[PDB]
């Protein structure tokens, strides 16, 4: 196809939630675009500054009055989200995808998307990844790998304030697999009664180019495989060499797409 003169807005809104391939599909949008994807790793390795800025603006969300019509509190709300956002072309992860709908409002001309997966391999990468139950110690060697990279208790208030926010709950029982399924459920139910269907794509793991590339008029990259990275297995290697090694930079050259 011709080249053309994409603008650098957000143009896809991702609602996927943390392990349905988020990781993939950011990169998958970069691959495309050429911008950047906001991400978690966005936050992580490029942008912590903003861990203060998102729980401000979540610790806020609670007054926002869903448009139509826009109120005032609205407006400065949706002005800290762009200004979050400036510079990048889609969101994906935690702690965007919650976001969806307010995200919509703010990008109109943006189309949605949602990877969904088996809920208890969805479980399983959770509780291995991002919520390890407390009692196991797993969750012990991956506070200590964070600590590597800089991460501190107000990225994990983070993550459970955004994941509470993503299922719109007060509070969150997050050792009961019992609860997590279940809110993950029926946010992806949500998210598919919310949007319109002409504006959502629901994507599957394992779909790759060629539903992605036909929703958002492009074509499919040529000889580039669709990503597959962030696996678990590959986590617990990230974890377990940050362990060894005390520092990302010493081993960053043994993670290439990351
Ligand atoms: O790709 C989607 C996606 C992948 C991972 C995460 N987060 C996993 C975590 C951050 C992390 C660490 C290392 C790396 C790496 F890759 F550099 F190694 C990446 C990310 C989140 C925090 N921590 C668990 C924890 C330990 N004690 C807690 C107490 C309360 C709540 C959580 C925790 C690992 C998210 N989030 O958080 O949205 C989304
Ligand atoms: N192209 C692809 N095909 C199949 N699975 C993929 C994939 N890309 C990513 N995944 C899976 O999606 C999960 C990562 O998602 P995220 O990037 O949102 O954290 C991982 O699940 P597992 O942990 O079960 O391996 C990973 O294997």
């Amino acid at each position: 196809g011709a080249m053309i003169e994409s603008s650098t807005t957000i143009q896809v809104i991702s609602a996927g939630l943390p392990r349905t391939g988020t990781k993939s599909l950011k990169n998958a949008l970069e691959i495309i675009y050429h911008k950047p994807c906001y991400h978690m790793f966005e936050i992580i390795f490029n942008k912590q500054s903003d861990i203060i800025k998102w729980q401000n603006l979540i610790h806020d969300s609670h007054m926002i009055t869903t448009p139509p019509p826009l109120t005032t509190k609205t407006i400065a709300i949706y002005d800290k989200l762009k200004e979050l956002l400036d510079g990048y072309i889609a969101t994906t992860d935690l702690p965007t995808c919650g976001f969806y709908k307010d995200l919509m409002n703010i990008y109109p001309n943006a189309k949605v998307l949602l990877t969904i997966r088996d809920k208890y391999d969805w479980l399983h990468s959770l509780r291995k990844v991002v919520l390890p139950k407390s009692n196991d110690p797993w969750k012990l060697k991956i506070e200590e790998g964070d600590k590597v990279l800089g991460l501190n208790s107000d990225f994990y208030k983070l993550t459970e304030d955004s994941l509470k926010f993503a299922f719109q709950k007060d509070d969150l029982n997050f050792d009961d697999d019992q609860v997590l399924l279940e809110c993950y459920d029926e946010y992806n139910r949500l998210v598919q009664e919310t949007v319109p269907s002409d504006r959502l794509l629901v994507l599957r793991l394992g779909d790759g180019w060629e539903p992605l590339c036909k929703f958002l008029n492009v074509e499919i990259p040529n000889g580039i495989d669709y990503p597959c990275v962030n696996s678990h297995h590959q986590m617990t290697q990230l974890t377990e060499q940050l362990i060894k090694y005390k520092s990302l930079d010493a081993i960053i050259h043994m993670f290439p797409d990351l």
